[PDB]
C-alpha cells in the first residue's frame, strides 16, 4: 500500500521526511473526537502541512466527541464515560508524546501521564460484589473449566473470516458464560452475549499479555482528570498553537465522490452551518477524513428526578455514513451497526455526585481506600453481579474535574441490561430518573433501605445519559461492514474511527481511534514512515505460555492435564523429547513445568 | 534488579524522573571507546547528571576506540574496521535519536542514519567470488542440509547454560561448514571454528528476522562517513556541549575495590597521566564504569612497504582487567579472551586507497556498481570463498572520509586464516606489507598477473594492521567469565562492552556496547524507566516460520519433508488437524504451505 508496518525504537524514533507536495494540500475532518483530533496533529506533526490549511467541522458547540466530560448547566457533573488505557496503545503514545501538558511545563502528555500512574499505579482492592455489598468469594480466580479454556482458544484459531455475523453466544457454551471470566471480560469491556464474536477473538488475542492483571485491573492506566481535560484540551491547545481551524455548530450531511473504474475523489462537502445550507467545493489536493459512525450520536440527558429520555434519533454522524453508503458498497454498511439494536442493550450511563459522608464510607469500606484521597479508589470498576441491570460502578482518582469541589466524589455508574426491572427500584434503567438509578445502585452497596431514597435525593446530584449508539461498535459484522482506513483507488477521502477497518485492533478503544487515524494521513500523504503494528503478543510464545499459566489458574501442565490420560500420555510423550532443552527451560521459566 | 525491561512506545518514548540524589555523584569513565561515550550520554540524558562532574579517562591522544577511522600521518587512510548496523539495534538508536548530526541542522544522528538508508537502501549485488573473480555460482543459496538445519536448531535448542567453553567445530558437522550459509556467517560475523558455540547460538536468536536478507545484506545498514566521524564526533561534540571532561593519554593501571561480605565499593583509581603516577580517591557517590577488555588494544600499524609488526603486548586495557579480576573472580576472567589466542586466528586488517581506474574499473565489474559514484559499492564484503586467506574486502560509500580526495576509493580487506600461505603472495598475511596483501588481493579479483605488482606497490597505497585481540569476544567462554554490569552488591562500579555480561544480546556488535552502558547507568543511579529487552524475535512465531521457510532455502512444508515418510505422515497427519484454522493461514501467510 503507501504504509507499512514496523516495530521497535528505530521507526519509533525516527522522523519523516517532509512529504511530497504538501505545501498545496489541505484537510478537512469531519468531526472533532479523538480520531479527527489525532489526524490533525499528525498533519501538523509528520505531515508538515500548515495548519490554516487544516479546517475541523463539528456539529457540536464543543470538540472531543466520546472524550466528554463537564459541569453540564441546570444538571451536574457528567461523565459520559471512562477511559481505561495500557501501555500498549502503540499508536496513541506515539501522538501524546508530541503533546504538550497543560499542567507540567517542558512535559508531554505522555510524560505526565507516565509518571502519574507510576506514582499512583492502578489496582482494585474488589473488583465483583453480590448480596448487597459483600465481596465475591471467587474474586480473583477466573473459574474458567477445561471446556471453557477450549472454547476460547478455539474461537482465536478460527479465521476472522469466518466469523462473518457470527455472535458471541453462536462460539460459547455453559461453562464459559458461567465463569468468573466472562464477568470481568463482559463488564470491563462491555461485551453483550450477541456482539461481534469476531469482535471479541480480536479481544482475546489483543491483549492476551494482560491477562494476568485483568481480575485486579493492574494492567490498566488511567489520566489524571476525565479525558476531556487530561486528552482533549491538550490536543486542542498544540493543535490551536499551530493554526488549525475549528468550526462548531457545522454539520456534515453528505460528502459527494466520484467513484470511477480508476479513482475515488472527494469532490464537494454539503454542510448546514447553523441553520444555513451551504458547501465546500474540493480538488484532489484537499484531503477529507471522514469519522464514520458514532457510539454518541444522538445522546439525551436527564436530571436527578428525570430519566434521560430514549430515542431512535439517526443524528447527523449516521446520516452522513448512510449518505456515503449510498455512493459506494466500499464506504461501508451503516446499518449493521445503528440498525436492530436490541432493546435489552446497554443504553444509559450516569454520573453520581455526592460530598454525604454516609455514602463516601460506604464505598471506603467496600474498595477499602478513601475516596477523598486524591489517588485511586476503585481501581476501575466494581461490578454488582447479582444485580438484576447488571450494573458496574466506577470511581476515579478524585476529584476527577479541577473546578469540582475538594470533598465531593463523581460515581460513574453503568448498566448492561437496560430491560429488565431493578432489585430494588422495579424498572428498567431508562424508565429511571437520577435518583432512581442511584437509589439501585446504593442498594447494592448495603446501604440501609431506611436511608437510600433521601441519600439519593437530597443527598446526591446523579445526571443520566441515554446513548442509543454506545453498543454500536460490537454490533455482528461481516468483512466488509466496515471501509479501508483509505478505501481502493481513493485519492483525498480517508475514514477514520472505530467504524472503519483495519487489521487486528480492536474497537472501543483510543488507540483504534488514533491508529486508524495514523494510518490515513500516512497513506494519502505518503508519508515516509512505519506506522507501529497492533502489539505482536498473540505471536509470542512467552506471552502465549504466560496465558496458558494464566487461564487455567496457574497449574502447570501437570496439573492441566492430571485427570485425562489421552492428553498426559502426550505430556509425558512431550516431556520425554524435550528434557535438558531450552523448550523445558522456558516452560519452566514461565510456570508452566 | 535495579532496572526493568520493556518494549513497545510507551516506554521508548517515556522519560524518566531526574533520579534520586544525582545531584551528589560523580561518574568516572575507564577509556572512551562506545561503551564509556554511550554511558556518558544516558548519564547526561537521563541521570540529569552535571556534565562536569563526568570524567572520561583515556589512554590515546583520542576518543572512540574500535570506532576509528583516520587519514594517519606518514601512512595513509586506515579503517580498523567497517560498522554493519541493523534496524533492531534497540539501545543504541534510543541513544542516537539524541545525539545532534553534525551535517544536516536541527536533525539527529538517527534522522541523517534513517533518511540516508532510505535514499542508498543497502545491497549486495555480488557476495562470494572465487577462481580469479568469478561469481559463486549458488551465490544466494544457503546450500544447508536437512542435517545441517537439524544441528542449527538443536544449537538453539541448547541451554546456554550447557554450553560452557563449547566450540563451534563441537555442535557442527560436515555438512554445515560446507554450507554457504556458513561462508555468509563466518565472514560477516568473523566467526572462526574454535570460536563460543554460545556466543554463534546467541547470533543465530539475535538476527533470525533477518535470515532473508543474510545472503545479500539487505538488512544491513551504514553511517554516511567512518564511524568515528560518523558516530564518535557527533557523540563528542553532544558531551563537550554539556561540559563532561575528557582526559587523554591518562592509562588506569587499577581500581582499588573493597569486596566485603555485603558491598563491593570502588575506593580509588590509580592512573598514569603521561609518565606520572597519581591517583583519584573515590566516595561510594563517584560512580566507575569500567570498559574491561579490548578488541583493538595493543595495534601495530606497518605501511605500503613494511607489515604491521605482529605483537602479543598486555597493554592498558588488558592489564586492567587482570587487576580488577585479582580482586573477586566476580570480575571475570580476562585470560579466556586475551590469552591461548590461536595464531591461525584473525589479526590482520588492511585498507588499500587508490585513485587507479584499472583497480576501480575491476571492482566496477564484479560489484556492477561505480565505486566512485558516492552510494553503495559492495553493499558489505566481497568474500574471495578459495583464497587460501580466507579473505574478504569492501568498499563502502565512498569517500569514507570528509577530506579525501574525490576520485579516490579506499577498499577495507580482512584475512579469516592468518598462519597460511597466500595464494599469489607465498607467506601468511602477518607476514605481509601493505602492498603484498594488496598483490593478493588483486590476484583474486582477475587482475592480469602482469600488473599487479605495480598496480599495488605503485598504484595504491596499503596500510595493514595487526590487532592481537581481534577475535578476543568469539573466544570460547564459561557463564561467569564475564562480569555482570553491575556486579552483586556493587555500590559504584559497572562494567561495561562486549566483554561484560548480559542476557541474550550478541558480542562484537555497537549495540552490546550501548546496551550494556545504558543498564549500567541505569542500574546504578536507579532511573526509573525501561531499558529495551533485546528484540522478541526468537519468540515471535511469525519470525520462526520465515526463518523454517528461509532456511530451507524457500521450500514449503511439503517439499521439505518430501523424501522422509516417518516425517511426512507426521504432517499428513498435522495437516488433518489445523485445515481450516488460523494455524493453516499462518502458515501459508508465511509460504510454508
Ligand atoms: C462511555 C464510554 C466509555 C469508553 N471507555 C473507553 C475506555 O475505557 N477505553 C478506551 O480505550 N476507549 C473508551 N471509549 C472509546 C473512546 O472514547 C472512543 O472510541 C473515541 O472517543 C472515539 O472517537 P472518534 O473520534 O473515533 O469518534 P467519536 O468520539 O464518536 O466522535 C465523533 C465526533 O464527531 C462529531 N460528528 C459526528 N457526526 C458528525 C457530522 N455528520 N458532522 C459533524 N460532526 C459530526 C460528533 O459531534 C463527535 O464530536 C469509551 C467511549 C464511551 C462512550
Ligand atoms: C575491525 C572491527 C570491525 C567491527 N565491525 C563491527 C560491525 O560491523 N558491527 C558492529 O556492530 N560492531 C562492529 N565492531 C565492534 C565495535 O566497533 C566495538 O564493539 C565497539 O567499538 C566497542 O567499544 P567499547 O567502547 O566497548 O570498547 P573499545 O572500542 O574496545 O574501546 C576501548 C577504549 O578504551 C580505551 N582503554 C582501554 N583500556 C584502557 C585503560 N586501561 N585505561 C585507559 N583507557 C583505556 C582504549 O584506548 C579504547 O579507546 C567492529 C570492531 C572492529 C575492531
Amino acid at each position: 500500500s503507501h504504509m507499512y508496518y514496523s516495530y521497535g525504537n528505530y521507526e519509533a524514533f525516527a522522523r519523516p521526511k517532509k512529504p511530497e507536495n504538501v505545501e498545496n494540500k489541505s484537510a478537512y475532518l469531519i468531526g472533532s473526537g479523538l480520531a479527527s483530533l489525532a489526524a490533525a496533529c499528525f498533519l501538523i506533526r509528520d505531515g508538515q502541512m500548515e495548519g490554516s490549511k487544516i479546517h475541523i467541522l463539528e456539529e457540536l458547540p464543543k470538540a472531543g466527541g466520546s472524550l466528554d466530560g463537564e459541569n453540564m448547566p441546570l444538571k451536574g457533573y457528567v461523565v459520559r464515560g471512562g477511559r481505561e488505557m495500557e501501555n500498549h496503545f502503540e499508536c496513541l503514545w506515539d501522538l501524546f508524546r508530541s503533546i504538550p501538558s497543560l499542567e507540567i511545563d517542558n512535559a508531554s502528555v505522555l510524560d505526565e501521564f507516565y509518571w502519574l500512574n507510576k506514582e499512583d499505579p492502578n489496582y482494585s482492592r474488589c473488583r465483583v460484589i453480590e448480596k448487597q455489598g459483600q465481596r465475591l468469594v471467587t474474586d480473583g480466580d477466573f473459574t474458567l473449566t477445561k471446556t471453557a479454556i477450549k472454547e476460547i482458544l478455539d474461537l482465536c484459531l478460527t479465521n476472522e473470516e469466518d466469523l462473518d455475523d457470527v455472535k458471541i453466544t453462536d462460539v460459547f457454551s455453559d461453562d464459559f458464560f458461567n465463569s468468573n471470566f466472562w464477568i470481568y471480560w463482559k463488564t470491563m469491556f462491555a461485551f453483550e452475549p450477541w456482539h461481534s464474536a469476531m469482535e471479541m477473538r480480536r479481544y482475546l488475542m489483543r491483549f492476551v499479555h494482560h491477562i494476568s492483571g485483568l481480575a485486579d485491573f493492574s494492567a490498566l492506566k488511567f489520566t489524571k482528570y476525565n479525558q476531556y481535560e487530561s486528552l482533549v484540551l491538550p490536543m486542542v491547545e498544540y493543535l490551536k498553537s499551530h493554526g488549525v481551524q475549528f468550526e462548531y455548530d457545522v454539520k456534515v450531511e453528505d460528502i459527494k465522490i466520484d467513484v470511477t473504474t480508476s479513482q475515488k475523489i472527494a469532490r464537494e462537502i454539503l454542510i448546514d452551518r447553523n441553520g444555513n445550507a451551504e458547501s465546500i467545493k474540493l480538488t484532489i489536493n484537499d484531503l477529507v477524513f471522514v469519522t464514520n459512525g458514532s457510539i454518541t450520536e444522538s445522546s439525551t440527558y436527564g436530571d436527578n428526578d428525570t430519566p434521560a429520555p430514549p430515542t431512535d434519533e439517526l443524528g447527523g454522524s449516521w446520516t452522513l455514513w448512510k449518505n456515503l453508503a449510498r455512493q459506494s458498497p466500499e464506504f461501508g454498511n451503516p446499518d449493521k451497526f445503528c440498525q436492530n439494536i436490541p432493546k435489552k442493550s446497554w443504553f444509559v450511563s450516569a454520573t453520581s455526585t455526592t460530598n454525604n459522608k454516609e455514602i463516601i464510607d460506604t464505598i471506603e469500606s467496600i474498595c477499602k481506600r478513601d475516596p477523598l484521597a486524591g489517588k485511586t479508589v476503585t481501581g476501575g470498576i466494581i461490578t454488582i453481579n447479582d444485580s438484576a441491570w447488571q450494573m458496574s460502578f466506577t470511581i476515579n482518582r478524585q476529584q476527577q474535574f479541577k473546578d469540582q469541589p475538594e470533598n465531593e466524589i463523581s460515581t460513574w455508574i453503568y448498566a448492561l441490561y437496560s430491560d429488565v426491572n431493578g432489585d430494588y427500584i422495579k424498572k428498567p434503567i431508562t424508565e429511571c430518573s437520577g435518583n432512581e438509578i442511584c437509589q439501585e445502585w446504593l442498594y447494592h452497596l448495603g446501604v440501609s433501605t431506611d436511608k437510600i431514597e433521601d441519600l439519593a435525593k437530597h443527598a446526591s446530584n446523579t445526571i443520566p445519559v441515554y446513548m442509543p449508539y454506545i453498543t454500536s461498535y460490537f454490533m455482528t459484522r461481516a468483512i466488509g461492514d466496515r471501509p479501508l482506513v483509505v478505501p481502493h483507488q481513493s485519492q483525498n477521502l480517508a475514514f477514520i474511527g472505530n467504524f472503519a477497518e483495519t487489521e487486528r485492533d480492536t474497537v472501543f478503544t483510543t488507540e483504534y481511534s488514533v491508529r486508524t487515524a495514523m494510518e490515513a494521513v500516512y497513506q494519502l500523504l505518503n508519508i515516509d514512515r512505519g506506522i507501529p503494528e497492533v502489539i505482536n503478543s498473540p505471536f509470542d510464545l512467552r506471552v502465549l505460555m504466560d496465558a496458558i499459566y494464566e487461564l487455567n489458574d496457574h497449574q502447570d501442565l501437570r496439573e492441566i492435564t492430571k485427570d485425562s490420560k489421552m492428553q498426559k500420555l502426550a505430556l509425558a510423550g512431550f516431556l520425554k523429547k524435550i528434557k535438558g532443552t531450552y523448550i523445558e527451560s522456558l516452560l519452566k521459566e514461565h510456570k508452566l513445568l
